[PDB]
């Protein structure tokens, strides 16, 4: 929703990392200048860039694990529930299927009814911990 | 086991980060010297340290999520299976309990028998992805 504040917070971060990265690349090159005025430096620059480049590669984020998404909704599950076949779906989606499509396990075809659905408490914790450590979500 | 190779691989990393970190702190201070020879630099040093300090704070690792551990084994689950009450245990541990302790859900006390155990396929994927992205495990 109005959670566009995550972009603002990371805006201030990205901004500082860029300033630090430029500053550091300046000191380096300048040193290379002084040295080649009287290289190993070129290597320090690569690793130095890679360091900031990596802490930016993971910033690409948007990588919502597929194993945290429903088989029906194809997206992060809010209420993960498992069937007796061991397949986890998002409650709203599965209860939708069992009421609109039919009384069968979307994947195993095994006979199924809403009352057999079991709350996957463990998965709910995994997803919650995921949504916390990853504000870009939602 | 002999997977002590993870310590060797990260040994080479940690070693390079330290060398880069020292080198960078040298260029900085030297610059501060030249400036204070004719500070904002002190701030660049803090953030620069924090940068390497952070990529080391997470290296503390050993943080095996509790929600990935069994209620009985109290440790990373190899074969996560859920009960009809929605509680996930490691197979070996739960089947041990149902055969040595009694036919009841360790936490909900609800009546239980090995044949009711359901394989928590979703959790198995979560843990597998965890063991991969974290070699220090095992
Ligand atoms: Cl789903
Ligand atoms: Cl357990």
């Amino acid at each position: 929703a109005k959670k566009k504040r995550w972009n603002s917070i990371e805006e201030k971060r990205i901004s500082q990392e860029n300033e630090l990265h430029a500053y550091l690349s300046k000191l380096i090159l300048a040193e290379k200048e002084r040295e080649l005025d009287d290289s190993k430096h070129d290597k320090y620059l690569m690793d130095m860039d890679e360091l900031f480049s990596q802490v930016d590669e993971k910033r690409k984020k948007r990588e919502i694990p597929d194993y945290l998404c429903g088989k029906i909704s194809f997206e992060l599950m809010r209420e993960p529930c498992i069937t007796p076949s061991g397949i986890t779906y998002d409650r709203k989606d599965i209860e939708e299927h069992l009421q609109r499509v039919g009384h069968f396990d979307p994947v195993t075809r095994s006979p199924l009814t809403q009352d057999q659905l079991i709350p996957n408490l463990a998965m709910k914790e995994v997803i919650d911990a995921f949504i916390q450590e990853n504000g870009w979500v939602e």
